[PDB]
């Protein structure tokens, strides 16, 4: 759980700052970097993170602007990094406008299962962190300098 909105934003601020720093280092060339033959590229991993914000939060009913389709993938790393900045801002703006601490207990539907809003939010962070973990290997393999996390 998360008892409070500000408590979540202290966690969320570290996560977003860290993710944005990595996105900011990506080059257009690096986006083609692959996990393996026949597998996802770095560009797709990165756009999946961006699009995951509105997708994971959709069932909470908290409404804000943001692309939700992770295909096709942008070809410019500036679109991806800026996309993340944009949608994070719209998200955090909507949370601060519409929710107070009690809203974290409201039960909503997460793709079929009912869960409190706080679990949506826990899920957002965990998902993003898994995929950022992936990005770090691929960034290294693309010859980029990875800023640290944890
Ligand atoms: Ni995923």
């Amino acid at each position: 759980m998360y008892q409070t909105i500000e408590g979540f934003l202290q966690s969320w601020t570290y996560e977003t700052e860290s993710t944005q720093k990595m996105l900011d280092v990506l080059t257009d060339e690096s986006l083609s970097q692959e996990i393996a033959p026949g597998h996802w590229t770095l560009g797709r991993v990165a756009w999946h993170i961006v699009t995951a914000i509105p997708v994971i939060l959709s069932g909470t009913g908290l409404k804000f602007e943001g692309e939700t389709k992770d295909y096709p993938v942008p070809t410019s790393a500036k679109t991806i990094a800026d996309g993340y900045r944009k949608v994070n801002t719209a998200f955090v703006e909507a949370l601060q406008s519409e929710w107070t601490d009690k809203d974290l207990t409201t039960i909503n539907d997460f793709f079929g299962r009912p869960m409190p809003n706080s679990i949506f939010l826990m899920t957002l962070i965990n998902h993003q962190n898994h995929h950022r973990g992936q990005m770090t290997v691929l960034m290294r393999q693309a010859g980029l300098t990875v800023p640290g996390v944890y």
